[PDB]
């Protein structure tokens, strides 16, 4: 896991145990997340270039797959 | 904001009358779209590749949106 804040990068990997620490912000994935879901995440926020912490880029990313996911 | 059809991309945004259009489209919307829900459906979007005009973009977005928000009641969920 990388430290401090840093932008978005093609390789940028959530936490093995993700769907445990989305529970923990409250947004429930009964599936894992797919490469497709990730790779759209990150090419999304590559092009904001914003830069966060990688538990507030994971907490993104949590929110991000549950809104998806609750549409369509 | 391209012509034609084109291809979602990040700096895409809804008109500034979206939540009018969408109501007349037939979808009422509590509260504005947030900013998590627009950078979800473009995200989304932008990785299908899929070409529409910017009314259909639009539409989509309200239609997403909707049910999106259904199982709250209608609300979008806080940040």
């Amino acid at each position: 896991i990388p430290c401090g804040k840093f932008a978005m990068y093609p390789a940028w990997q959530p936490d093995a145990d993700f769907q445990r620490q989305a529970a923990l912000w409250g947004v429930a994935l009964r599936e894992p997340v797919t490469a497709e879901e990730l790779a759209a995440f990150i090419a999304y926020w590559q092009a904001e270039g914003k830069v966060f912490h990688h538990i507030q880029w994971q907490q993104k990313l949590a929110r991000s797959v549950q809104i998806s996911r609750s549409s369509n």
